[PDB]
């Protein structure tokens, strides 16, 4: 039935009731839990060459519309009936339907409302959504993604925005972007195969270049776009300067941490993911907001698999690196975190702390329970890498499990 | 491929299958539909109070398993002291409706709890731990003779060794055996007027009940609490810990002279009472263990959470840290350098200690270890990844594998 869901700091408790409009299963069982898995095994985004059983993209539709107009308090009332017929009309003679602009606007807020490892939802109904449905080359879907950039960016007063490309069609190919965000710092293999720049980002490097883009030889080299429209080879496309802001890292106190010559993009941009709202599938559906401080400091910065700067900075700072006991680790990693936000602050750029953030998700949650009952969340990645205990999330349980509209993993179109 | 869970790590992009888990014989509190893997208490293991003697039919079961675990550990599976051994089960329970370990069966069978703990991060340690047979128990009077011979045999003047001690199991139509207290060394919690705790907050409820059993309290920020022992059906006596048993360590911070002025400190034993051994079906409701600490838990848990001492904020304000905005990062200074004071106060006193990149890293040494030896090995991420420096630790970037097996320590109902 109803899971208790407890707050071992307060001692409060309350029943999700939320996860019974789950219609989508995850990857756990009785037997054993796999929640602490990235990617599923299963709940991929298998094809779309044959359309999709008119009897399941119907329902979810059907939902969908209802969950639209219950949002605008005409449930029941004429518009909707007609609206859901509508929908019945098209699919029955199609075997798809479209949606409308309106519908299309609140199914990407939802989207980011389920958003199950999302910190920063509290801001879930404050999103600009780009209708890029009018989208018919990759020319095209690069002057949509300069305007989104030069929206959400603003001059470094961050706006969350979101562009929806053409939905999938069956028996047709897909509208992607090939990069994994849309603004990265290339990852050059080396010699001993070690690598320059982000390691995260060596195979999407390779692909450019392999399509005619010249490589640099920096640590951090903004990154071309691969546009691909349905069926055709993707495109090269390079990204004006003045459009990528960036921010150069330098420490408050640490006259020597701007040596280091480190610097991250100000627009963390996720184009890799596909957008579900009521059966329709949006592989081209790129969204962005603000960072949180820790996804730089700790994870792009200080992972051992990505810029792993972490001893060169314990160096600067005359740590003890000999042995674990003294901390050194955890000490240059809450230096390098208090530079993100310095130097973002300085730069005028927006971010939110690790504290400030999950204090913010704290007040969502209780947003949550008072207008659905629950609110899915995945713990793992909702409470910070750093500083964990520290606050206030790592002590509320959490129940994860999928709701729809939905962001979901899609296949690499490679 | 392999029809069981892909497990991967993502900083070495290494991949494994966990085949293990498909010998879990019990469910967790997960479902297809939604993860509870983040409740610290769902009701599945919850070993509750069962007077009624369990069905003979599914107590065979779970003997018959463990057994068969016992002699494939020594390499006796199909043997004729495995296939008599199997009937001798069968009968004792047949004729007494439950049935008794042998000495060695006892050995392995803890052993096997511990090493099948998905919370605990120190199981590279699993083969090394003392068993101390207390089966022969029968007071509340000798109850308290073995805990204090297992304190002392564990404590070992600062160099910690691993012990559990194991009392009588639960029979048909009597008491358990109990033991109250959560840990055999815990501070008081004392409930002030003003509505605030001193002391440590966790204990408020185990304190009350001292008191209200005999206990004259005192009104310290770290008084070791008394034990409340409970023999088979009889009201539970209350016993206090000899001092010079009870091994504590001041903290000092290596640079900062002021920190040890704040007259803080910590018991070096580790050791949970609270929990039911479970082997085979059998069930002991009072065997403690203990460890060594990593100094995580003392540091960043005990010290920093906002429902124990909670001495953050007077730390960060000795430090002369700007605590009215969040972005000063003034609460992760103060935690690493508490956690620098334990770790540093443990080495110069020297009692047993290991960090938190130290202990993570053996952890990974040890899940290598068990994907040879048994196809895997179930753990709680949440509970393995370190409350502070989480990513910076190797077991945050390894996915892992919910899932119990038995034998198991689990959760039980308060006596009380
Ligand atoms: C307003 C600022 C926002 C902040 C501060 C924020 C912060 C975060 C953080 C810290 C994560 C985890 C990142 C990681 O560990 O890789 C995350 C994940 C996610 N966020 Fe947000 N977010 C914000 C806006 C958005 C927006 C506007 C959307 C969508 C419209 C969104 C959708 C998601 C999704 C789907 C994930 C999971 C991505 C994945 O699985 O890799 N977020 N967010
Ligand atoms: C030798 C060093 C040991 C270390 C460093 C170690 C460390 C840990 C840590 C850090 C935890 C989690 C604490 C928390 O977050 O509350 C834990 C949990 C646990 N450990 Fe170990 N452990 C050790 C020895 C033992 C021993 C000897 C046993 C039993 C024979 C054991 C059984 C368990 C169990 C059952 C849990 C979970 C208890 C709960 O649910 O609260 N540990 N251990
Ligand atoms: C919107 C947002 N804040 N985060 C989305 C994920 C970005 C990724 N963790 C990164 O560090 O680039
Ligand atoms: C054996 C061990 N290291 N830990 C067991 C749990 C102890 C508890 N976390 C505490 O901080 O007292
Ligand atoms: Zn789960």
């Amino acid at each position: 039935k109803f899971p208790r869901v407890k707050n071992w700091e307060l001692g409060s408790i309350t029943y999700d009731t939320l996860c019974a409009q789950s219609q989508q299963d995850g990857p756990c069982t009785p037997r054993r839990c796999l929640g602490s898995l990235v990617l599923p095994r299963k709940l991929q985004t298998r094809p779309s060459p044959g359309p999709p059983p008119a009897e399941q993209l119907l329902s979810q539709a059907r939902d969908f519309i209802n969950q639209y107009y219950s949002s605008i308090k005409r449930s029941g009332s004429q518009a909707h009936e007609e609206r859901l017929q509508e929908v019945e009309a098209e699919v029955a003679s199609t075997g798809t339907y479209h949606l409308r602009e309106s519908e299309l606007v609140f199914g990407a807020k939802q989207a980011w409302r389920n958003a199950p490892r999302c910190v920063g939802r509290i801001q879930w109904g404050k999103l600009q959504v780009f209708d890029a449905r009018d989208c018919s080359s990759a020319q095209e879907m690069f002057t949509y993604i300069c305007n989104h950039i030069k929206y959400a960016t603003n001059r470094g007063n961050l706006r969350s925005a979101i562009t929806v490309f053409p939905q999938r069609a069956p028996g047709r190919g897909d509208f992607r972007i090939w990069n994994s965000q849309l603004v990265r710092y290339a990852g050059y293999r080396q010699q001993d195969g070690s690598v320059r720049g982000d390691p995260a980002n060596v195979e999407i490097t390779e692909l450019c270049i392999q399509h005619g883009w010249t490589p640099g030889n920096g640590r951090f080299d903004v990154l071309p776009l691969l546009l691909q429209a349905p069926d055709e080879a993707p495109e090269l496309f390079v990204l004006p300067p003045e459009l990528v802001l960036e921010v150069p890292l330098e420490h408050p106190t640490l006259e020597w941490f701007a040596a280091l010559g480190l610097r991250w993009y100000a627009l963390p941009a996720v184009s890799n993911m596909l957008l579900e709202i009521g059966g329709l599938e949006f592989s081209a559906a790129p969204f962005s907001g603000w960072y949180m401080s820790t996804e730089i400091g700790t994870r792009n910065l200080c992972d051992p698999h990505r810029y792993n700067i972490l001893e060169d900075v314990a160096v600067c700072m005359d740590l003890d690196t000999r042995t674990t006991s003294s901390l050194w680790k955890d000490k240059a990693a809450v230096e390098i975190n208090l530079a993100v936000l310095h130097s973002f602050q300085l730069a005028k750029v927006t971010i939110v702390d690790h504290h400030a953030a999950t204090v913010s998700f704290m007040k969502h949650l209780d947003n949550e329970q008072k207008a659905r009952g629950g609110c899915p969340a995945d713990w793992a990645w909702i409470v910070p890498p750093i500083s964990g205990s520290l606050t206030p999330v790592f002590h509320q349980e959490m129940v994860n499990y999928i709701l729809s509209p939905a962001f979901r993993y899609q296949p690499d179109p490679w």
